[PDB]
Formats: structure tokens, sequence, C-alpha cells
């Protein structure tokens, strides 16, 4: 009956950027490449932050919502986002404008626990997206930029614990 923190986290970003294949090495400690597109789906796991056992809930976004109003009852949930982007998909990084104008319409603070996360770092070769620019558009929005891979697990218990941090300091 003591109960655990729960930091309720939501992935977003545009298709194939890497939302469920981080979502599920997180969780399962696997790299799954053919997860459906459409399905979104929410996954739970007790993790020690910082010595403390918590819950993380992760809602695995997939865009499908029957209205607006649905998707932003989803967003109105969370308490930090995951938006994700993938670097070797330029429009991936022009998306990221809108989930984050989705964001502060529906939470209406511009601090809400937020990373911006370049995915598939391990393609460096087919890289669209520089650095610069993308710790750029971080700096503007004074969120953190972190580059994830989802295939060899660069970064993500990075991104994962990271945004929990800052949940905890900002709803304290
Ligand atoms: N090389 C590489 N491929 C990735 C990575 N993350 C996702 N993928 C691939 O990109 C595709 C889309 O990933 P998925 O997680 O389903 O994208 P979502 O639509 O954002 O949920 C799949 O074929 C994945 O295997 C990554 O970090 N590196
Ligand atoms: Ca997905």
């Amino acid at each position: 009956q003591n109960s655990l923190a729960l930091h309720k986290v939501i992935m977003v970003g545009s298709g194939g950027v890497g939302k469920s294949a981080l979502t599920l090495q997180f969780m399962y400690d696997e790299f799954v490449e053919d997860y459906e597109p459409t399905k979104a789906d929410s996954y739970r796991k007790k993790v020690v932050l910082d010595g403390e056992e918590v819950q993380i809930d992760i809602l695995d976004t997939a865009g499908q919502e029957d209205y607006a109003a649905i998707r932003d009852n989803y967003f109105r949930s969370g308490e930090g986002f995951l938006c994700v982007f993938s670097i070797t998909e330029m429009e991936s990084f022009a998306a990221t404008a809108d989930f984050r104008e989705q964001i502060l319409r529906v939470k209406e603070d511009e601090n809400v626990p937020f990373l911006l996360v370049g995915n598939k770092s391990d393609l460096e070769d087919k890289r669209q997206v520089s650095v610069e620019e993308a710790k750029n558009r971080a700096e503007q929005w004074n969120v953190n930029y972190v580059e994830t891979s989802a295939k060899t697990r660069a970064n993500v218990d990075k991104v994962f614990f990271d945004l929990m941090r800052e949940i905890r300091a900002r709803l304290e």
C-alpha cells in the first residue's frame, strides 16, 4: 500500500523514427524491427531511478487517433515527452516542431519535461540532420538533445532516465 512514484512518459515523433524500437529496447532488451506502425500501446516497468524504486509508464504513440481531442487527451495524461526523430530523415526532424506545439498547447508549460531525441545514431553515414542543427533547436526550446540507437542501445536508458529525472524535479 506504499505507493511508488509513477512517471508517465509519452513517445512522440513521426513515422519510422524509432519510437517503438526505443520503447521495446528499453522494456525488453531487444531490437525489434517490424513492430506494427499503426499500433499504439502502453508499457509499465519498475525501475530504480537514482536509488529510488519507481514505476515508468511509457505510451508509445502511433499518430492514429480518431480525433484531435483524443490525441490531446493522451498528451494531457503524460508528464514527460521523448520527442523522437531519425537522424537519417530530415523531414522527421522538421516534424518535431509540430509535436512540440501539440504538447505545449495541451500542457501549457514550456518547461514540460521533454527531450529531443535523435535516433538511429548507428547510421552516421546516412545522417541527414546535423548534430549542430539539432543542438540548436534543443537550445531554442531549452531542452536537452540526446542521440540514441535502438539498435545498439546507445543512450536508450539515458533518455528514459533523464526524462524521469526531469519529471521528478519539475512536478516535485
Ligand atoms: N539502424 C537503426 N534502425 C532503427 C533504429 N530504430 C528503429 N529502427 C528501424 O526503423 C524502423 C522503424 O522503427 P519503429 O520503432 O517501428 O518506428 P516508429 O514508427 O517511430 O515506432 C524499423 O525497421 C526499425 O528497425 C535505430 O536506432 N537504428
Ligand atoms: Ca511505432
